[PDB]
């Protein structure tokens, strides 16, 4: 596909040149850079080189995120991991929902990635495959209203709707980054909403159990909702993040 619409304002990529360790942030399904910018502008600031990049047919139009598939989103993230490959040694990836999802595919596909940060990551979600039996069923463009955070007063620039043509596009991404799991071999931080009325709580022990990590956590975010890096607990991601990076940095 092509986009036939401009980038909105505020969902522009990020590009921050840092020392010799890059940070890959990734945003997710119907989303933007803009909830990822937070996090990317933390990193950059302690030092490091940062990519979050826009996925395609995303923070334009639902239109045009109606005509791309979940490689189209691979390759967007794929051609911010070699930006970051051209300024760094060292690269660590991270992402929130969708993003997480595409967290675990790069660890999946790029052994020389030093460690992994999902947050909220979804690897099974009974909703939207069951939606597939249907599909024919559905409205071209379903309502999604509206970001899934339980800090007040916080808007994301996220699409006011969800293609009902994207459903398959990310459940395949998703039963594929599952089945995959087991080629994970990196450090990895599983970040988890208590509450989540997007993602079931139950994905993140899974990705738990199916990755062959040696150094594994699961790390709570207790007082925000699915889209954790507006909410309460943003700090607690940034702060763990960055010890994170720093850690696995100095031992190697």
């Amino acid at each position: 596909m092509t986009e036939t619409y401009p980038v909105v304002k505020g969902a522009e990529p990020f590009f921050f040149e840092g020392n010799d360790i890059g940070i890959l942030v990734l945003h997710g399904f119907t989303g933007s850079p803009q909830s990822m910018r937070p996090l990317g502008e933390a990193y950059h600031e302690a030092g490091y080189t940062v990519c979050g990049p826009r996925l395609k047919g995303h923070g334009t139009h639902y239109e045009d995120m109606e005509k791309t598939t979940c490689q189209d989103w691979i390759d967007s993230v794929e051609a911010g991991y070699e930006w970051l490959k051209n300024r760094c040694g060292t690269i660590f990836v991270t992402g929130l929902s969708m993003g997480g999802t595409l967290t675990l595919y790069m660890a999946e596909h790029h052994p020389e990635i030093c460690g992994i940060a999902p947050i909220n990551a979804a690897i099974n979600m009974p909703a939207l495959a069951g939606a597939l039996a249907g599909v024919g069923d559905l409205p071209r463009f379903l309502d999604a209203i509206g970001s899934d955070i339980k800090k007040p007063g916080v808007k994301e620039l996220a699409y006011e709707k969800t293609p009902a043509a994207s459903i398959r596009q990310i459940v395949q991404l998703m039963e594929r980054v599952k089945t995959d799991l087991h080629k994970i071999t990196c450090p990895a931080i599983l970040f988890c909403s208590d509450e989540d009325h997007v993602v079931p709580p139950d994905n993140a022990p899974f990705i738990y159990d199916h990755i062959a990590s040696a150094d594994k956590k699961l790390v709570r975010l207790p007082d925000s909702y699915h889209v954790a890096t507006l909410d309460n607990d943003r700090q607690k991601i940034i702060d763990t993040s960055l010890a994170f990076f720093k850690k696995h940095a100095d031992r190697h």
